[PDB]
């Protein structure tokens, strides 16, 4: 019973979108924003610097399609 209903939590990435969070098959979309490099440069002329990009929260992956099985967060804890 015990050794079958292991109630221990531990987390486990969402095999199903490959712990990213996109439905399978149908990755995340590269955000655009940042050149999918996570960091969008504040081009105000001369202070060419960057910013972290907000939208894809500098994973650089937008989940335009959420992940049914882990809600689109891309990892869940075991059950
Ligand atoms: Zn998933
Ligand atoms: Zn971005």
């Amino acid at each position: 019973g015990v050794t079958k209903e292991i109630r221990i939590p531990t987390l486990e990435e969402c095999d199903v979108c490959h712990g990213s969070g996109a439905k399978p098959g149908t990755q995340p979309q590269t955000c655009p924003t940042c050149h999918g490099s996570g960091q969008v440069q504040m081009r105000q002329g001369f202070f060419a610097v960057q910013q972290t990009c907000p939208h894809c929260q500098g994973r650089g992956t937008l989940i335009k399609d959420p992940c049914n099985k882990c809600h689109g967060h891309g990892r869940v804890e075991r059950s």
